[PDB]
């Protein structure tokens, strides 16, 4: 089975990696739209549009199915992909929609999403969930969270304080947080100790990875039992900085 | 005259705003590529298509001159660009190497560029500078800069840690700081507050700013109001951008 993978650019590697994994696929093509990245600061429009052009980058490479591994994509392109696309095309917000549904029972349960200002915009995630019954909903465009995670800012003073920034507004304790961004996963840990430190929460809060929940969705819905290649063919294309992409696979990935 | 002013995105307003205070031409063509921005972030190869592309979008205006407002394509796309154009083609890094030779006569004076990844790994102002006979110059890549501004963080606690953060490894303190980068004139006075606030100094260093910089040039060089906006991605968004600040 050889499928496509998209991001808008080097993002989607923390998708890429819970896909790796999971061997669901014996060859993956990923492309990443480095030359335009980001796509959070920017209108549904453009973002679609994108979109529809990456469908365009992979019809010669005879893909069976497309991943879409950016939040932002998946938000605000996905739709209009999937309507004049042949080939079935996943995105990562309703794989985290149904990881929620399945791990979170009390409808009630405060729920945090965080996102680029593009997806958070969208309210792709609160109307999903409000159809799935959920009645505690609340949303936050941690924007900056891209640029820092893009400069290797994982951690130290400038870290802590554009989380500060961004989470001391909220008046309530999440028992769930959505990290519905390519690049949060990056901060993950950052993040539930900054809430467990500044906030009085009994318990670390629910961390919903796009990555895992995608990867459980895929292996349900399309009957995958992870017995895929154990060393399969990765290829790596993008719009820009594509030597450095290449590099960042191998030093990240092992690919 | 009929001139067109290019940019990533709405970043080039700083420059514009210089252009329109100095009631320089009689008519502006906008261009920012706001599908594509940031540039500064991305490789030279890709910038300087980023270039060559944006002339193809000036060529039906019959614009008379073209201003690269962008201080990361001035950097890396502009020679490119003026070998495939006719009209000419003026970018904002020449422009400032002039001001500062015309405020700094001390050759000794430590000059700090400050700007895009980009625009500082071209060692386009270094290179500028050091032809012009400078012999202390410094340059600092405040990449973070950028998209802080663009999410209106222009005071308190986030940038005060950003610039501390870029500004405290340094060693030489500058009394020239180049604004090398469309964004950086919105936070001016906090950066001037910054060095003013962690050093004990009469007088705050002397910052350059693009758009200044490239009127005296323009006056200069040629003896020097409909303005509309076109962009690649949300066109009606600048020109809202532009009724609010610009008042256009
Ligand atoms: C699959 C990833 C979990 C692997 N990984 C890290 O574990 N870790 C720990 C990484 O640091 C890492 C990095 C990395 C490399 C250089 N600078 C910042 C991040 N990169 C490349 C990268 C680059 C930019 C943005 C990214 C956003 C989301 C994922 C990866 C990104 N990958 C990293
Ligand atoms: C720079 C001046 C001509 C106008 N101006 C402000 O004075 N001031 C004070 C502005 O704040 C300003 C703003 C602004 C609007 C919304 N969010 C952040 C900045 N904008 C629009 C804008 C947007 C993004 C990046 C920009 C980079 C450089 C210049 C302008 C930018 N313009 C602003
Ligand atoms: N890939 C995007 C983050 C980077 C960008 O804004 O392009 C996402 O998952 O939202
Ligand atoms: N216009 C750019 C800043 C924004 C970008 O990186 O595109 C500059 O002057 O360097």
């Amino acid at each position: 089975m050889k499928i496509g993978v998209f991001d808008s650019g080097v993002g989607g590697f923390s998708v890429l990696k819970s896909l790796l994994k999971a061997r669901l696929f014996d060859e993956i093509i990923y492309y990443g739209d480095s030359a335009r990245v980001p796509y959070g600061t920017k209108d549904p429009t453009t973002i679609k549009q994108f979109g529809l052009e990456a469908l365009d980058f992979f019809k010669p490479h005879e893909i069976e199915l497309l991943i879409v591994a950016c939040n932002t994509a998946s938000a605000l392109a996905l739709e209009e992909m999937q309507k004049y696309s042949k080939i079935p095309i996943v995105g990562v917000i309703e794989p985290s929609i149904l990881a929620i549904k399945r791990q979170v029972e009390d409808k009630n349960a405060p729920i945090l999403v965080l996102g680029t200002k593009a997806t958070i915009q969208s309210n792709a995630y609160d109307n999903a969930l409000k159809q799935q019954g959920y009645l505690n909903i609340s949303h936050l465009a941690t924007s900056l969270f891209v640029p820092l995670i893009e400069e290797s800012i994982l951690e130290g003073e400038l870290l802590e304080t554009c989380m500060h920034y961004y989470f001391t507004p909220l008046e309530i304790l999440p028992e769930v947080i959505i990290l519905g961004c390519t690049h949060f996963p990056l901060i993950a840990q950052k993040i539930e100790g900054y809430f467990m430190g500044h906030f009085a929460l009994p318990t670390p809060p629910l961390l919903i990875h796009s990555g895992d929940a995608i990867v459980e969705y895929l292996q349900q819905k399309y009957a995958l039992k992870n017995n895929a290649c154990t060393f399969p063919k990765v290829e790596f294309h993008a719009s820009g900085d594509v030597i450095w992409l290449e590099r960042q696979a191998k030093e990240w990935l092992k690919l």
